This record gives C-alpha cells, sequence and structure tokens, in this order.
C-alpha cells in the first residue's frame, strides 16, 4: 500500500477546528486537503473522519479520529480490503488530569469556595471538611489507557490506588488488581470510586442501589466512562439518603444532562460537560497516531491502533 | 531539663478542636491536660499554644501551633529560660495539594463547569481553552518547605518546574533555580507563577505591575505566600487589561476579602479564604511535633523549629 494522499473528512469539525488539523497534517510527505461529502476515493488514499461514509471502503485507509468506532461496520471494512485504525489510547492526559482536579476540588474545598466567591462571601469551611489526598484509597474501575491515565496522576499525588479489571492482573502504579466480581471488596474502603471502563453489555449498569450501600458515606464517585455504566436514579438515590457523599460526573444517561436533573442541585457533585478529554491540541494528538501510521506503512510495519 | 506535664492554651481552639488534640497527644510518656486562658505552671510545664500568653512563662517550653511567630514576644522569652518552638515545616501537603487544585482548575475549566452548574447549563469550553498540565512551565517563588511541596506535586504531574531561591542552589525536582534579582526572567515562560515566600522587607510588594507587564498574557498568578507580596491595585489592573489571564489567591492584602473588592468578580480569579493549608487532620500533625520535641529534650538533642 502506497499513499498519494490524505483527505480530512469534514465530520472531523465535531471534534476540531478542520483548518488547524491540515496544518498538523502540512508536514507529513503527502498532500492533505479537505474533503466534501460528495467525493469518490481511488486507490492511494487515506481518509481521516470523525465518523463513517459508504464511499470510504473505495480508499487504502480510514483513521477515525474517535476512540470509538461503534460508527463503523468492521466487517464491510474486512470485505474491501480497506485498513481501519481508530485513535485509542491519547485520552489519559486529559482524563487523569480531570480526575485528579476533581479529587483534589473535593479534598481542598474549590467547588465550595467557588459558590462563596459568586455572592461575595468569606466563608470558612468546618474543620471536619478539608483534607488531603496524599494516603487516601481510591478504585479505578477499568484499567485500560483512560483508567491508567487516572492511576499514574493519583499515585504521584501519593494516593493508595486500587482498581478492577476483567483479567486480574497487574498494572503498574496499582497495589491490588480485582476481577469485577470482587467489586464489592475493591470500593468498600476507597474514598473515591472513579469508572473508565467501556459502556458493554457486562459493564451497563454495574453501579446501582447496592454498590452505593457498599460504599462510604465519605466517598465520592466519578464518572468519566459513559452515564449508563451507572444506574442514574440510584445515583440520586444515593446522595439524597447520605449513601455516598458526592459525585463528580462527566456524562449521563441523557446528555445534555436535562435543566430539570436533580444532579445539577447537590453542592457536591460537580457536573462537567463531557469534556474531561477536551483539549486544546487534539489536533496534534490525532495527527501525531497518521504520521505514525504513514511511516509504518512506508517500512511495511503493521498500524498502531489496527482493527481490521 | 525533666518534663511532667503537658498544657494545652484555650486559643488553639482559633485553628482545631483541643479535645482532638488532646486525643492525638495521649500517646506522649508525659501527663496531658487542658489549660484555662488564666493558669500558671511551674517547673517541669510545657504549653501548646495559639498566641502569646505571660502567665506561660513560669514554664520551660512553649509550642506555637503556627508556622508563623511574629505575635509573640521573642526577647521576653529570652529573660525567663521559655523555649520557643512554631509549626514550620508541616504545611508542604496541603498547600501543595491545593496549588495542583488550582492549576487543574484552570487548565481543565472546573471552574467555568462549576459557573454553569449553578445555571443548569451545558456550556462546552471553546476548543482554544483546555489544556493540560503535563508539559507546562511553572516557576515556584520560594523554595522552602512550601514550595517544595507545590514543587513536587507539580513534577510528579508532568510539568516543567522552575523557581527562586535567594542561593540559587539545585533543589529538588526543579529544572532550573534563579536568583531573586533574575525574578523577570523566571517567570516570563511560566503558564503559572506561584507565590510561596515568606512576607520579609525584600519580599513585600515584590509581585506588581512590571512583573504583570513581564509575565505571559495566557499566565496565571497563584498566591499562597502573603497578601502584600503582591501589590493588589496593579494585579486588579493586570486582571482588567489581560496582563495576564488570571490567579489564584488564597491570602490578600486585608482579610477577611472586602466585599467591593473587585477580585471577587473575574471569572479567570479562584478567591479562596486563606484555606490553602486547611485540614482535618492539624491537630495530628502539631502532635507529631510535640512528641518530636518532648523526646529531644529528654536525650538533651537541639530542638525542631526553635527560635528561643
Ligand atoms: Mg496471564
Ligand atoms: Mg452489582
Ligand atoms: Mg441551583
Ligand atoms: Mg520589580
Ligand atoms: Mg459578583
Ligand atoms: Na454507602
Ligand atoms: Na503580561
Amino acid at each position: 500500500m502506497h499513499i498519494e494522499r490524505l483527505a480530512v473528512d469534514e465530520s472531523v469539525g465535531r471534534a476540531m477546528p478542520p483548518q488547524r488539523f491540515i496544518e498538523a497534517l502540512s508536514d507529513l510527505g503527502v498532500p492533505v486537503e479537505f474533503a466534501g461529502e460528495d467525493e469518490q476515493f481511488g486507490p492511494g488514499d487515506a481518509v481521516a473522519s470523525f465518523g463513517h461514509r459508504d464511499a470510504f471502503l473505495d480508499a487504502d485507509w480510514v483513521h477515525c479520529i474517535r476512540a470509538g468506532y461503534d460508527e463503523f461496520p468492521v466487517g464491510v471494512y474486512e470485505e474491501a480490503g480497506t485498513y481501519l485504525t481508530n485513535s485509542t489510547g491519547i485520552h489519559g492526559t486529559t482524563v487523569g488530569e480531570t480526575v485528579a482536579g476533581y479529587m483534589l476540588t473535593f479534598a481542598r474545598r474549590l467547588h465550595a469556595y467557588r459558590d462563596a466567591q459568586h455572592d461575595h462571601a468569606w466563608d470558612l469551611p468546618r474543620y471536619e471538611e478539608p483534607f488531603t489526598l496524599a494516603g487516601e484509597r481510591v478504585c479505578v474501575v477499568g484499567l485500560g489507557t483512560l483508567g491508567r491515565g487516572v492511576v499514574d496522576r493519583a499515585a504521584a499525588l501519593g494516593m493508595e490506588v486500587v482498581g478492577v479489571r476483567r483479567s486480574g492482573d497487574p498494572v503498574d502504579n496499582v497495589s491490588t488488581v480485582y476481577t469485577p466480581d470482587r467489586l464489592h471488596e475493591a470500593i468498600a474502603d476507597a474514598r473515591f470510586v472513579v469508572l473508565a471502563t467501556p459502556l458493554t453489555d457486562e459493564t451497563e449498569g454495574m453501579v446501582a442501589a447496592p454498590e452505593f450501600e457498599t460504599m462510604r458515606e465519605d466517598a465520592s464517585l466519578v464518572n468519566v466512562a459513559r452515564g449508563p455504566v451507572v444506574v442514574e436514579s440510584d445515583l440520586v438515590a444515593a446522595l439524597d439518603s447520605g449513601d455516598i457523599a458526592g459525585a463528580a460526573l462527566d456524562v449521563f444517561s441523557e446528555e445534555p444532562l436535562p435543566e430539570d436533573s436533580p444532579l445539577w442541585d447537590f453542592e457536591d457533585v460537580l457536573i462537567t460537560p463531557h469534556v474531561s478529554a477536551a483539549t486544546s491540541k487534539y489536533h496534534e494528538d490525532v495527527a501525531a497516531l497518521i504520521r505514525e501510521n504513514i511511516e509504518k506503512i512506508a517500512t511495511g510495519d503493521e498500524l498502531t491502533n489496527r482493527v481490521v
């Protein structure tokens, strides 16, 4: 396979400035050009796109600019001899910093301070409220690249780190890995429980009223996975009842989070709008994978993040 | 000198529950007991206190529960042969985590998301706004115990760390140490400038309109030193002008920060109420010190944090 051209599908606009992404791909070796919705693709063509189009199967190579290609018919890709790659594995830094910020927010009480700032109010916290992350336990549920991002920053801040993954196999910076059938054991002693798994059949609704009952009443839940990993009504009830102290939520069962949701009005909930992975450099991070795989097509090495 | 007894001034209450403090002193070797705001103290008497009291000069040993000493008559403790210590060196964890939280707040935009939560509003940041700390420069001004706590967490989160101190000698986790006369050089390329120096003659007003001019316009000031290290009206002007982007301020020229201060109303300022060192275990931290120093009195070693 010899790559003549790189096409930037207009669908990348849903995650970044297409113009800025073309700039970041301008040192590739190959013409890069903004593709319309009316484009045929010959051999020699690489497409970079957000979502799927059927026209792409006449190209040599498609790179999905997302981690997730549930938009993309994997069988039909195999059929055409069209290579498919994705952008899995570049979100550990943004997401792990978001999560460390959530945790430091709760520990140091930044969110209450910000509420007070609205009201020009010098309100001192109660003695019992401020704590430090150093020595506290975090449980990270899911230990692929997202969770490892959380783990590394939690360990950097001196946290005791445990987690949950399917294999039960050790992971750098995690003291104890549990299998998913010991979820309750893993979360029982954690100050924070962080959700960082893909949404599957197996993970949908895994965090519900019984998990909130096992969790410590001073503990907080972080969701940076998908909304339906959590049973959202049970979260509301667990918050109302004091089964857990609070939550930081980046994802929800319906997004945008409807205005009438009770989740907005808990003091110890942080709502963020599906931005835990937002970065002003997303274009450079995707462009670096594109570049890596161009240089890999030219030496004959296999592609990073190959689906089919 | 043979220590019979430990007493606890009533106005340690102004920083911690003295009951919790007595618990944490109950593995000492020597009887522990609460003091009234008039008590007399013989030979073998140890007092722990917030502020100064003259009835305590009849005791052997006073431990200030603050980092500061400036509200103590340093001379007169000489005369009666009364040892004086403070609580310097125990704030690097709390303050370092508060600063990491400030920086993660600006980089991930949590403060703007929290303002949106008040309004039940799904407000995505602009593409250009969210960034990561990994790879960005922080300059820590003052590399004593406070600054080192900032340094270690910023280095662990992958930041490029430089700093300023008098000697200019190496400090662990700092790439470049500058002397105070190269302050402008030190802050010119920093995304965050962090103030962690004592207020002295030399440091009063060291950050003012010329320093805000030299600083990058996307940079933020953090102040966890004292308000008057900064010329507050020049900070306001620098914020109004866009000389810098924002600030996180824990300390002010007048505390409580008056209601009419314009610092409350900048979006990219975080006000916090002199709480960057708040911890619900402050009692355990000061307790630790007390125990170190009575064991040092009994084997004739020199006292930790001794002024007089
Ligand atoms: Mg194995
Ligand atoms: Mg269950
Ligand atoms: Mg409301
Ligand atoms: Mg100057
Ligand atoms: Mg206002
Ligand atoms: Na619970
Ligand atoms: Na400036």
